């Protein structure tokens, strides 16, 4: 009957969230905080070579019109599916100890986590559209096989200006990129807003035409995800959307309704941003295990991929 | 709550798993092959491109390197239609009925690893795809709900090649390698799934491909002993290894039935309904999903079926 407290740190790259994590890390017990860091081992080295190089290199290529829009995609769809993998397979193996939600005593064992499956499976490749480098339909096959979201799911969003964000990062330096990702995780917390408020994107599809996850009222459909997909390659001569890219939505809808967002300010000195997470933490769902021995287990996978794949 | 049986027709393509199923009331609904997703609503003529690629490798004409891009991009397009629809059905499954009728009765052209598991493997076996890739395509494989019966198909590879011939696809070229290398990756699938069936442990026999039931080395494991996926000590990485046990639970669970295709359409058709009574029914989750169930595959066909 031990509780366990999973924490995926995510957003937009360039504010502080590794560091921050690793700070919330190094105050607690070595037994009772697990981090699975960054795949860096798998992304640089194991799934492909410099994969990182290779993504920013296509979007340059692109951008100053040295490829096709159809050269880019298939260079970006590919190294997605290659840099989603650890966030894929952790899931996969994790999914099978968690039971149900208990409540927000302290865990036997926190796992924080650098990034959930849905930064590779949704956010990325829906900045990527935005960039002119993937396709909507190929957006919308990575959020088909986003995996089903496991009770517990605490996300950590990062809130940061774009003046001070832009600073940070100037040490390609793509700020069009940067403003398409920060635009999806605004959009993405919207998203989960919406849902629970009881959104319905099939109710409301019609009001598009042309950010808080966890407080304020409800938002509208335009400013979701939703409204990413009202692209003509996957509208119908009828008008509306293919029923292939509706489910695709249904999925989208249903992935998202179920996690628990919250909001953390990077715009502070980096033990400010750790007492702030550490402040965000106390209101997180924690779920129970499904048989005694699993924070063991769970403890040596996290403890064994922080091993391979970041140190 | 009324009872569900899901039937995946699936295997190399080519042996008549498409004319068979077709010739195979309101109480049984096909979910065809999504030609049109494939040809033109999630890209446009992604056969051509996967057979024109591998063709563009082969004379060397593009490097491996250029060609795996390529190809693991149009798998994505290739697998999107059965993964939307197995991630909608999912809800509505509920636990397995057992050992009389069925409420309905869904017959699918081929189950979601067709694309996230054999045609990747193929590829890898071609030299157009990376080995990394086939693991991050087998990582995202759906989990294995009760009552999924999988039928594969036998058939001697010289009437398979007469068979591919006459029925070659829109931007389909007709490749000897690709077929054996197809053959042989399900013929691996099925003794995979026997060998897990039967208390295999990858791990434990992992070192037997370096040295009752199958043995490790005529499953799909062996493909896995690639070297870009091992450590310099010649030890699998972590991340690969995690694949892999994400693969053997998926595949273990799955009912396999194998369909005799060396016969006429007819013959094919009624050996196809014979395998059904050993096939495992679920409950469905809800009492209006048989007609959401019937909606769904009705609205696949017309929109996606050629």
């Amino acid at each position: 009957m031990p509780t366990l407290l999973r924490v995926y740190i995510d957003g937009p790259h360039g504010m502080g969230k590794t560091t921050t994590t690793q700070l919330l890390v190094a105050l607690g017990s070595r037994d009772d905080i697990v981090y699975v860091p960054e795949p860096m081992t798998y992304w640089r080295v194991l799934g492909a070579s410099e994969t990182i190089a290779n993504i920013y290199t296509t979007q340059h290529r692109l951008d100053q019109g040295e490829i096709s829009a159809g050269d880019a995609a298939v260079v970006m769809t590919s190294a997605q599916i290659t840099m989603g993998m650890p966030y894929a397979v952790t899931d996969a193996v994790l999914a099978p100890h968690i039971g149900g939600e208990a409540g927000s005593p302290p865990p036997a064992l926190t796992l924080i986590f650098d990034r959930h499956p849905i930064a590779a499976l949704l956010c990325y490749p829906a900045a990527r559209y935005l960039m002119g480098s993937m396709t909507p339909q190929a957006v919308l096959a990575f959020v088909a096989l986003i995996p089903p979201t496991l009770p517990g799911t605490n996300i950590v969003l990062g809130a940061l200006p774009e003046d001070r964000h832009i600073d940070r990062l100037a040490k390609r330096l793509d700020l069009a990129m940067l403003a398409a990702i920060r635009r999806v995780y605004g959009l993405l917390a919207n998203t989960v807003r919406y849902l629970q408020c009881g959104g319905s994107w099939r109710e409301d599809w019609g009001q598009l035409s042309g950010p808080q996850s966890n407080a304020g009222p409800r938002p509208h459909i335009g400013d979701t995800l939703f409204t990413l997909f009202r692209a003509p390659e996957l509208l119908a001569p009828n008008g509306d959307l293919y029923n292939v890219f509706a489910w695709a939505l249904d999925v989208l809808a249903k992935r998202l309704r179920s996690m628990h967002v919250f909001i953390l300010d990077y715009d502070q000195s980096p033990a400010g941003c750790r007492d702030a997470l550490l402040q965000l933490t106390s209101g997180m769902v924690q779920t129970h295990v499904t048989t005694p021995g699993s924070i063991p287990t769970i403890c040596d996978l996290a403890r064994t991929f922080a091993r391979e794949m970041g140190e």
